[PDB]
């Protein structure tokens, strides 16, 4: 009743509206059961469903030689990489726990490298530019992936990411974010991925007019251009958001890049294998 | 404002459909790639800025609109007219 001086509320706590009691601040963070979160995870699971449906189509018509002209075995690895890339989007929408922050970026990175490098190796005109005949493309793509695995492991060992609990932005609201520690290793990761994608884009830019399996080399170019557009428009969109809608933009870019890589590159085959021009496939 | 945005998005989708339908025209009359890439640039740029528009409301809420406009309309220009300008000037035929 008779207080000579009000005492400050402790950490993770705030005064009530009438300054009588103390209540805790809020754990604002992107999650499900939100008008933004539910639509986003719906898009992610839709991407997974489409990718799995395309994989099932490629398995069903596995003996038709439409798919046999582009390293059919490697296509399954590409589709699994697409599965993993789509799934990596669900890491940014969950609770930013300790393990989530240490893996959300490396997982999507390994997925996307296992995807772009697989596409780049897939080119049947570049496989030949005695450990070949049984497994030659797999080793070449695995070296490129392995480079990224080791840079990821050195980043995860030296300066592991941490779940930074930040409350400086809002005095009354606690924002659960993720800290990376050393940003130079993440910059190296992004630069290596972009360099691999640019190499794929350059290699596909010289074979646009060659109709190798339904003008596939042109759609490699289209997918790479979509990826570059997405990740160059993500730069201003990311350094503008302050709050819960900051893990919702990199995930949007991930969804856009994965859609551009999957639809543009596989729907050519899909619209001929099972659609009305079913009797248009030929060797 | 929501309906103003929705009508423009609907016309963009109709533009997508028209570009798809005009795919088989001869090279000089076929602009399906450029139209579809322009519409993709516009949609990607504006969709990526949704969290920024829905979260920030200070000085950045208008800078975001400025950069998004200067990106969408510049992408329209570059996709549509730049290739024709190059094929006219740099490589005349
Ligand atoms: C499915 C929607 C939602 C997104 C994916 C993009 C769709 C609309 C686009 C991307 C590239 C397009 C393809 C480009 C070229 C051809 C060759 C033609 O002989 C048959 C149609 C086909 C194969 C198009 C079908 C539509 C297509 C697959
Ligand atoms: C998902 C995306 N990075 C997310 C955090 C962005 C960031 C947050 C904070 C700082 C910085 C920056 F300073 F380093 F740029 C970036 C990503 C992940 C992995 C590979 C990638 C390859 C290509 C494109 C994107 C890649
Ligand atoms: C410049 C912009 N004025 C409000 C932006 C709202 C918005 C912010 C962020 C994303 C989106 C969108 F992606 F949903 F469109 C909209 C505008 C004015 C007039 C017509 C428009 C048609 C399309 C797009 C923008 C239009
Ligand atoms: C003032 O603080 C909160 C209002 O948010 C209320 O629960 C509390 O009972 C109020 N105390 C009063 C009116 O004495």
């Amino acid at each position: 009743t008779d207080a000579s001086a009000c005492n400050k509320c402790p950490d993770d706590f705030w005064s009530n509206e009438n300054h009588t009691s103390c209540i805790a601040k809020e754990i604002e963070f992107l999650s499900w059961t939100e008008p933004f979160g539910i639509a986003l995870t719906l898009f992610a699971v839709l991407g997974i469903f489409l990718t799995a449906f395309v994989l099932g189509v490629f398995i069903k018509f596995r003996n038709t030689p439409i798919v046999k002209a582009t390293n059919r075995e490697l296509s399954y690895l590409l589709l699994f990489s697409l599965l993993c890339c789509f799934s990596s989007s669900l890491f940014f929408i969950g609770e930013p726990q300790d393990w989530t922050c240490r893996l959300r970026q490396p997982a999507f990175g390994i997925s996307f490298v296992l995807c772009i490098s697989c596409i780049l190796v897939k080119t049947n005109r570049v496989l030949l530019v005695k450990w070949w005949g049984l497994n030659l493309q797999f080793l070449l793509v695995f070296l490129c992936t392995f480079m990224q695995i080791v840079i990821c492991v050195i980043w995860l060992y030296t300066a592991p990411p941490s779940s930074y609990r930040n409350q400086e932005l809002e005095d009354e609201i606690i924002f659960i974010t993720c800290h990376e520690g050393s940003l130079m290793a993440l910059g190296f990761l992004i630069g290596y991925t972009c360099l691999l994608a640019a190499i794929c884009f350059f290699f596909a830019f010289k074979s646009r007019k060659l109709p190798e399996n339904f003008n596939e080399a042109k759609f490699i170019t289209f997918s790479m251009l979509i990826f570059f557009i997405v990740w160059i428009s993500f730069i201003p969109a990311y350094a503008s958001t302050y709050g819960k809608f900051v893990s919702a933009v990199e995930v949007i870019a991930i969804l856009a890049a994965s859609f551009g890589l999957l639809a543009c590159i596989f729907f050519n085959k899909i619209y001929i294998i099972l659609f009305k021009p079913s009797r248009n496939t030929i060797e």
